[PDB]
């Protein structure tokens, strides 16, 4: 079921240019973003073919594209150079690797490979050869400004920039005058080829058409669809919904044995069968538990306030299902409905019951105005599975 | 092992725990006694560090930020100073790699990095520059280590963050909101090494760090509402247990942290307390439980009185000072100018005169309003106004 | 007399930090200033105690620690982190407590060198500031190697008496102090906390000497200490507006406390002339403040009550006239701005429209059948007959 | 002048320490604050004895007593120094001027004179003498700690700070430390001498008893009114009601010839005789006009929105009364009752009238849903006085 989402991402990548994997948390929309880039680019490490970037409110324009930094120059001669960020370094690296395998750009191809080594250099650049990095970049954009739009419609090395939590950072502060470049119509190779200068260093800049921005985005904090007006038109949105198909016994055995496929995977099978023998006789218990609680969430609050399938994905026994339920999702369900006991009971569909193996026992006290509030109860053993069985 | 059976079993499962609960409950105490009993350090420093969050606590002073540093006569060289978290994350990683020997060549070089991380003094520019080079050697070494030798490191470090809901929790964990997960630790199933903004260095959380948050969840509008924060942190509800306020439990608590000679004087003071309470050894338990039920049913379940208010009582006068100067201004702050509820929380809904904390003023308002006043009681008449709650 | 003095002294040993909350006009700052002066024998702030007061611009960077430019050389402005008002006290209260110890804290040359650089009023030169920053790193290497029995009992009691604690954004000003203000989370307690500061990175912990007696007003409900985690730390003393002081004898005992029998004979005949015009009753201003504070309790709240700082400084009936029409009746009108049938009831003149009423009725009416009253400045003995009807 | 509004300010400011002259606009509040201080200090301009500042919403706490203000030095342009505001430059000025006639400062009477020069110095403080200013400031608060309270009760100057429109600023934030100093027995020399510790400079500070603060708030607006109950105790509110008795025939000749003591007293008197002779020889016309509007505004609007007696004070002729009516107070009356036409017709006592000699003519065109609105009429001549005689 993972190749069906790779075909959906790859369809909306070559059509739009960049993608937002928006979904409720507990979905693998960072892992889908991380594994699709690793599968397509064939680079397991985040370096020289792709880069991982996390946004936040403290993230600024000076460290994302370029800003000013002091260096380790001479002692009484501390200098402020324009050290490039990550997005300028990844778009230059996609442009340098794109022109390295081009046929009509053979005027200085022995120098473009020199510029490629400087961009995959995994350290701060030395000041005796930073001007060699400056002169090779000035040689490059002179060459791309004197090339037609015929040979720049596509570049075969497809670079990526996995931006995680893209709605956390203020996207207008870090994309100053450069949010228009992300569209396919305004990239370096569209008909509206726009080589904008940068406000520092006087250097021109334009993103190549192979650099793809795969963003991951939570949409359960407050965002639904209208929070991101500066990126809602440039970015193609994909609903990565919580699939509870990954909680079947056949699927849970296959997922955990994908990485740990050594001899201890047999020890998982005698452990996983011990879990699905204590949940009755069925293999569809964790799937029906997630489905019959996600339906009861999307009927009350919202669709994207849904419980993901990453909480229950790491259970091996009834004790680990006890730890997931009482410490990660029911303290998450109580903060969805803060002090509203008529519907947090109904999400677990025990609305008739007031006690007797219920997660929320009713206090015997009433209210002056008529308020009645319940109380959390810790269960353990076969009583807890008897309280989980009544949800499905 | 009565409450570390939850805490120690959730750290190996998720990586970090937030002990959320109403105030007056042992959230900082459980989070401090668990870290001290495991790392064997009575004070912070080498194996753990205590911090807390506030509104003026920002991203630059937590993990990585810019900072001017003029030493004696030099110009203002703008150094990048690692915050609190990177001086724990690098310190857990370097002490982690110091015990094994698989491909970590340069054990004197790793030891040179560990000395330059526990410096009490600020780093000289002749020593900071070699510290920057050895930190780049560290991530080039970790990037060439297998996941089988990085999945286990014996010196379990601890970063305990009290009041974790105070600071801007998305602004603080900036490049850390998708790294704190157990799958994305430095040695998990998806080893993710992200690049930090200011210094440009790669940085990933080693699997030693257990971030023991203790969120206060009394007041709303500052609690963790964002569900991406509610997933990396496995919460623990620490309910205010009134079972620590019986006779045999309160005597066992305060004797545990006391000497031998004063334990007999402490036992005599607790016999004198419950002899003045009517030979009722279950009194302060049912006092806190039958006032936490009334706060749960009216206000909410997270504004309950904790068991740290009444835990430090030793006589009837010490209960009198707790009841009039620590929980009655607290009860008048919950239900401000709402008198028909605060009489019912103390179940004095029908009692308006006599042995009651709130007498009624004799005249009503011009349009049918009526207010009360906090009557100060003393002695056995106070207990007679307290034993009618239970 | 000594009851509020002893009640502060009891709660400052049990919880550690007391708060005197109450309606404005009672003895909150006064009983806090008289407590610290009578306990430390130091009438002006200095080493043993420091008075501060909070506001909205009293941020974290100048209370505990923050960056502050300071060079003391008219050149080479050194951007260094300087300790705020609190950390200059809590480090002072610690290194003053590390004098009387016998052999636990072996720093008798290095602690006294740190104390003389903490009480130094002249700002620190950089050749001695490097000594102050090095000795403070010795202090938190010293504290941590001491037993809790030789650290709980530090002798000299230091006080940071603060004022209007609710007025500042108290959860922001108290930074690392939000988890250290319990009696058992200090130094020497059962669970000591050497917590770490953000900016300087040097660790910090409050000594058991430092008590924070902080007075606040609770009539502004816009800014009241409703954080339920900063009401567990503090002990809240109720300071109600007590009208017992506004007798004839209790006003004569208070106002003739510091006069040395020179103007006391003038004050005695002046209070004899005041109460001879009120009706020869010694209990006038007691039940005047009582019948207003009760009538303002049942209407507005318990917390907007008139204090006893207004009527305490009256000498003749003219001075009561100038404290009625100019301090409390403008106060009573701004509780009830254009709410006229309520403010008429606080003076219980609700049936009285014209004559000797403070709010005479306008002879006009409204087009939609409305009406509004007009304040009437009364003088002479007719003012007292308009005031005695309140009782 | 000296009868009521002067002798009740001077008695109450000497007893409480601070006076707020609250009242509706158009009343002598700024004027009685300006006249009292100039007639007391004998200095018709600000500077040495008194300072006239005014509050606003852009006013800072950092610019009032103490704050970090970046100054412009020669070789280091961005130099952040702590600069005392206007209140700390009048409280320290009132202290070191009053400490010229004391007998315990016998070691540093030259140092107090040198500190008084640095506070009266209108030139900006150079950093070579700013440390001389800070060394003398911390010498001062060492000297008043050794001064007895019997000698700090009588400081022979009388310094004033007329703050105007006090209620406009954030008075709880501007008076940061001053919300616990501003009391008669909490200044220096009082029964409770309080020397609080300032945040920024770290130097202690205490308001001297030499100082007085005469605020003049405005109470027509309500969102800026002073409802701080802990701050209303510090001040002593004086209601200056808008008195129509300053608009009689004998009173206009006594108010306008007191100030203008030139030879135009024969010119003003024959013009004021001609103005009231056109009004029907009614010596109490403008007294009755302002009284029968302020009462009719009090009953429907608030009591603090009344027309002051500063509009009709500067009238000279019927042409000047026509200018002050249709352009100052009639657009003011259309602001109080904005499209509430049945009220504003009633305030001018034209409720039944809808045509003829009237200010607001009725439109002969009703609306769709039964609504109807009126229209102004610019009157002139004796018909205007016939529209004013209906009010009284
Ligand atoms: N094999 C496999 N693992 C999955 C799948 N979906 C989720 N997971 C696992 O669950 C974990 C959570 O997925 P992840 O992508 O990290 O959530 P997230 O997008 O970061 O969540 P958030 O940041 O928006 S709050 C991952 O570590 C991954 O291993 C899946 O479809 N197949
Ligand atoms: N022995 C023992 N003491 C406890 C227990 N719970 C609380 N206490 C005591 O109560 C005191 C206060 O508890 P504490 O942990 O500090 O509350 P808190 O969580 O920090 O409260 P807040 O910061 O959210 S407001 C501690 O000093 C501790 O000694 C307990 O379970 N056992
Ligand atoms: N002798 C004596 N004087 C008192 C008493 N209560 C109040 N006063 C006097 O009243 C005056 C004002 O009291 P004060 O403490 O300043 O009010 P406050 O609570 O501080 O006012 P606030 O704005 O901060 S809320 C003081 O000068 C004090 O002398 C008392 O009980 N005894
Ligand atoms: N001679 C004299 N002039 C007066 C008197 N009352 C008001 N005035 C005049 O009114 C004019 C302005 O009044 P003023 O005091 O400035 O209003 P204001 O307090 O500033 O009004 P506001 O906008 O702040 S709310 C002055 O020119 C003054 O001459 C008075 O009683 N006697
Ligand atoms: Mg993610
Ligand atoms: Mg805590
Ligand atoms: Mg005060
Ligand atoms: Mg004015």
């Amino acid at each position: 079921n993972i190749k069906e989402d790779y075909f959906r991402v790859d369809m909306l990548l070559n059509k739009k240019g960049q993608v937002i994997l928006y979904g409720p948390p507990g979905t693998g929309k960072t892992w889908i973003a991380r594994k699709y880039v690793v599968e397509e680019t064939n680079e397991k490490t985040p370096g020289n073919k792709w880069e991982f970037i996390t946004f936040h409110q403290s993230y600024s324009y000076e460290e994302f594209i370029e800003g000013f930094r002091p260096r380790t120059d001479n002692e009484e001669k501390i200098r402020y150079v324009v050290e490039d960020g990550i997005f300028k370094k990844i778009a230059l690296r996609a442009l340098v690797k794109g022109l390295f395998e081009l046929e009509d750009a053979t005027i200085g191809k022995d120098k473009i490979h020199r510029l490629y080594i400087l961009l995959t250099k995994k350290e701060p650049l030395s000041p005796t050869e930073y001007e060699e990095y400056l002169r090779l970049k000035r040689y490059l954009w002179e060459l791309v400004g004197g090339l037609p739009k015929d040979k720049l419609k596509n570049l075969t090395p497809k670079f990526y920039l996995i931006i995680d939590e893209i709605n956390r950072g203020n996207i207008s502060k870090i994309f100053g005058e450069l949010i228009t470049l992300l569209e396919k119509d305004k990239r370096l190779g569209g008909e509206n080829q726009l080589i904008v200068r940068l406000p520092y260093s006087g250097e021109p800049f334009a993103v190549p058409p192979n650099l793809y921005i795969i963003g991951t985005m939570n949409t359960a904090d407050r965002s639904i669809a209208l929070l991101d007006v500066a990126l809602r038109r440039r970015f193609a949105f994909i609903e990565v919904e919580p699939r509870p198909e990954f909680l079947e016994k056949e699927n849970l055995k296959k997922i955990r044995e994908k990485k740990l496929k050594t001899e201890d995977r047999k020890r998982l099978n005698e452990k996983l069968n011990e879990l699905f023998s204590k949940l009755g006789n069925d293999n569809y218990f964790l799937k029906t538990l997630l489905e019959k609680i996600n339906v009861r969430i999307t009927v009350v609050k919202d669709r994207d306030h849904r419980i993901g399938h990453s909480y229950f994905l790491n259970v091996e026994t009834v004790e680990d299902l006890h730890h997931v339920w009482y410490y990660e999702v029911l303290p998450l369900l109580m903060e969805y409905f803060y002090n509203d006991w008529e519907t947090i009971k109904w999400v677990l569909n025990e609305k008739g019951k007031e006690h007797g193996n219920v997660f929320f026992e009713k206090l015997r006290l009433t209210g002056p105005n008529g308020e009645e509030a319940y109380q959390l109860k810790v269960l353990e053993g076969d009583a807890f599975i008897g309280a989980l069985k009544r949800i499905i």
